[PDB]
């Protein structure tokens, strides 16, 4: 990766959660994808 940052958001939960939903796979991950670095 190391390029598109725009298809990964980053949502926070007001308890304190962090998860990166992906429209392009529509995949939703709770740690950090590796395209990201």
């Amino acid at each position: 990766g190391a390029t598109a940052v725009s298809e990964w958001t980053e949502y926070k939960t007001a308890d304190g959660k962090t998860y990166y939903y992906n429209n392009r796979t529509l995949e939703s991950y709770w740690e950090k994808p590796q395209e990201l670095k």
